DNA sequence: ATATGCTTACCGTAACTTGAAAGTATTTCGATTTCTTGGCTTTATATATCTTGTGGAAAGGACGGTGCTCGCTTCGGC
């Protein structure tokens, strides 16, 4: 994903919209190399998340309610800290990084 | 006018992945070993009889420096 002449460094999405987002329905979670091969200017290390954090759908997003304390308590009660213990490894797609 | 809001380029280790070099068992080709028969070596008087191979004969062909002065011949003399 460095020294390479084909690739865009760029913050917005242009065109990534049909390009990125056509291998929902063309290819499953698996071998992103068939994706790097057809989308220039992305490579498929940076592809994988980025389709992980936009295309996800439970997540614990909205304003900070009445009730949402509790939510965070019962998650730090599962396992125990689980921002960067080895407890994250069995979170699903409760990352670290978020 | 600026800090945390989420978003994503990328430099933190890790394992199940594609296929060429290196160690491993296995049957097959070929070389080795071990059986078999059968003569080698002693003897026995027998003795057959017919050929082989020899041998001392007969008898042959086969190869086994330099004067020096008597005397020998040939013409050759008148």
């Amino acid at each position: 994903k460095s020294l390479d002449p084909g690739l865009k460094k760029g913050y917005w999405a242009p065109e990534e919209d049909a390009k990125l987002l056509q291998a929902v329905a063309k290819y499953g979670e698996q071998d992103w190399f068939k994706i790097r091969e057809e989308v220039p200017g992305r490579s498929d290390a940076q592809c994988r998340d980025r389709y992980l954090r936009r295309l996800h759908f439970s997540l614990k997003k909205g304003r900070w309610n009445l009730k949402e304390e509790e939510q965070l308590i019962e998650l730090i009660e599962k396992y125990g800290v689980g921002h960067w213990a080895k407890i994250a490894s069995e979170l699903p797609h409760r990352s670290g990084s978020q």
